[PDB]
RNA sequence: GUUCGCGAAAUUUUACUUCGUGGACAUUUGGUCAAUUUGAAACAAUACAGAAUCAGCAGUUCCCCUGCAUAAGGAUGAACCGUCAAAGAGAUUUGUUUU
């Protein structure tokens, strides 16, 4: 948890957006209390060296910055985006939502492909990335 | 209250109509193509998932063979033997077989 920095600010969030051209932006969007928001930020807590190349991670706290809560719509405990160049990326995960993210995700290889896949295909424009894993049974 | 099935009646055995009877009798979600259009905001255009394959040499790492170099190291053979050159001056001797 100690390991990611955390935005304190919606324009720290909107800098960090902005400033970074060539590695995927993936927020946590949760609050330090929440049984589910620690647990993706021990998760993604581990991965950060791994893929510090391609994607970089940060952390967002709902109360500390309640302005993006109904512009991308947040609602249960945590929320993890990934956004390349300004853009909002989108993955259909089977959950029905392709927008964001919502439940915890079990094994850090599983975390790491879709990381990898939803860059290999933003490297390339496209919106939609289909995961390797479709989860359903969870959502 | 809806259907399927069996028994009884009114008529031409199956059929309609009614009585006695055995079941079956919920709705949704997990279902978005991405890319692009100078405006009070709609899904209307514009694409439309098409969103290179065989072969050759060389080069690093070790091994062997054969050359040439270099540093050291060895083995053996080779018939004949070492304390001047020129010019000038002085001193001593010099009848017949092989010319």
């Amino acid at each position: 948890s100690v390991l990611l920095p955390q935005l304190r600010t919606g324009w720290h969030v909107d800098q960090a957006i902005v400033t970074e051209t060539k590695r995927l932006v993936v927020i946590r969007f949760g609050r330090k209390n929440d049984r589910q928001c620690m647990i993706m930020d021990e998760l993604l807590s581990s991965i950060a060296e791994r893929v510090r190349n391609f994607a970089v991670i940060y952390l967002c706290d709902i109360d500390e910055v309640s302005d993006f809560d109904e512009m991308y719509e947040l609602t249960d405990p945590m929320t993890v985006m990934f956004f390349y160049h300004n853009k909002h990326m989108m993955c259909d995960f089977g959950t029905g939502n392709n927008n964001k993210l919502n439940f915890i995700v079990d094994d850090k290889q599983e975390m790491i492909d879709i990381l990898e896949t939803i860059f290999r295909g933003a490297r390339k424009n496209k919106g939609l990335v289909v995961s390797p894993y479709d989860y359903n049974h969870k959502r």
